[PDB]
């Protein structure tokens, strides 16, 4: 009934290109077994949009990565929200949705907007950059912390500890393995930061603790909330930005449409949230037998989501491997679907708008300059290094 397919969708043959791997498995059919793990994929959007919008079916509480929960110890207790079912998940979700709301957007926008304009600026002046570091990194550094509140000391270990997050999603492997044994020295360093008194007032770590007076959470939830943004709130976006890039140095014509029409920088950002999609893959677990696209999954299973290969899939995307920013680009699953559909997904467009935009103006051209390099990770997908000169407009 079901195929069964030797692909390892852990290792580094597939991380370099995935996507050839990724047609195969959507077209072995709707849901094959992967031996090498023993679980379940799903890589047609059909079926992910299914499984995500069924949590009831496939939850989230036995853990988002191959580790099952039931059978082993979490590497850190759980999260309250990612790794929570309704009705736990729900109030949570709540208090993340009101600290990460329409109207907080309102207070960050003029700072973030200044931000990337001085940085775009910045990088003009010195022409050859690394859009990594110098850019993909160097932004999202510069405006997201602060607007968590977080002191200046110790920063240096936000980024580990959020590759380390998502390397742990993947099976035990040296990527998770060696993230693991690491980990230690940034543990403490979130987890200290995560306490109220350490947390700047009218930033988003205190407006969480600020929450803990309506019944939603209380004060013994918010410091892991906290953790929760500083989890998934910054190299995401990394990737997000430097997949944007990216796709702008590959498609100078999608540059140029850019360019004439600044206003496509929100969805332009969107577009290479489909086209490359920072989070590649992530698990459920079956809390029953089920039947998907005519096959039966026993219960307690693990079941991989290709969230990239859902965004690629041509059953649902037309030309899916062209970057065009002027697509309809709603349904994509590059931020999830469902009850955890990415919950800061408004700071992740806030940022990638603003740095767009700042390019549209002020960029006239971004030519590659320099070997490209890839940044591997079990869940994230996304560059180590970018060279590449800037023509100013
Ligand atoms: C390009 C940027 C981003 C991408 C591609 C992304 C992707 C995702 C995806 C796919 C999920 C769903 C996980 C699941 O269903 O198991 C998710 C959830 C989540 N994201 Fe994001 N994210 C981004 C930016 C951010 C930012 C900026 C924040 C916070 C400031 C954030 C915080 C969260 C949290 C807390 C959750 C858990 C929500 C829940 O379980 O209900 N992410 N994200
Ligand atoms: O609550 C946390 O700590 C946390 C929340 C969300 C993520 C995540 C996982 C897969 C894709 C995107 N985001 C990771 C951690
Ligand atoms: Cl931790």
């Amino acid at each position: 009934t079901i195929p069964h397919l030797a692909i390892d969708p852990f290792s580094l043959d597939f991380f370099d290109d995935p996507y050839p791997d990724q047609q195969t498995l959507r077209d072995a059919g709707p849901v094959v077994y992967l031996d090498k793990w023993n679980v379940y994929g799903v890589a047609r959007y059909a079926e992910v949009h299914a499984v995500l919008n069924d949590p009831t079916t496939f939850c989230s509480s036995r853990g988002v990565g191959l580790s099952d929960f039931k059978k082993e110890k979490p590497w850190r207790p759980p999260s309250l929200i990612l790794e929570a079912d309704p009705p736990a998940h729900t109030r949570p979700r709540a208090v993340l949705s009101k600290v990460l709301s329409p109207a907080t957007m309102k207070t960050i926008r003029d700072g973030f907007a200044a931000a990337a304009d001085a940085k775009v600026d910045e990088l003009l002046q010195r022409g050859c950059i690394d859009a990594i570091a110098d850019l993909a990194e160097a932004y999202p550094l510069s405006v997201f912390p602060d607007a968590m509140g977080l002191k200046q000391e110790g920063r240096e270990h936000l980024l580990p500890y959020a590759g380390l997050v998502f390397n742990a999603f993947g099976p035990p492997n040296e990527l998770r393995q060696t993230a693991i044994e690491r980990s230690a020295p940034h543990q403490a360093y979130v987890n200290e930061q995560c306490q109220r008194p350490n947390l700047a007032p009218g930033g988003f770590g205190a407006c969480i603790h600020a929450f803990t007076d309506t019944g939603e959470i209380t004060p013994d939830e918010a410091p892991l909330l906290v953790r929760s943004l500083l989890s998934a709130g910054l190299d995401t976006t990394v990737n997000g930005i430097g997949a944007a890039v990216y796709c702008l140095a590959r498609f100078p014509g999608e540059l140029q449409r850019l360019r004439s029409d600044p206003t496509l920088a929100r969805n332009a950002f969107e577009e290479a949230v489909r086209f490359e999609s920072p989070v590649q893959t992530f698990f459920r677990t079956t809390t029953r037998e089920v039947e998907l696209g005519g096959a039966v999954i026993g219960e307690g299973e693990k079941v991989l989501m290709f969230l990239g290969s859902a965004n690629r899939d041509p059953r649902r995307w037309s030309d899916p491997d062209l970057y065009d920013i002027t697509r309809k680009t709603s349904g994509h699953v590059g931020f999830g679907s469902g009850v955890h559909m990415c919950v800061g997904q408004l700071v992740a467009r806030l940022e990638g708008e603003v740095m767009l935009s700042a390019l549209a103006r002020k960029v006239a051209a971004i030519d590659i300059d320099g070997p490209v390099k890839r940044r591997f990770n079990n869940t994230l997908r996304g560059l180590e290094s970018l060279p590449v000169k800037l023509t100013p407009a």
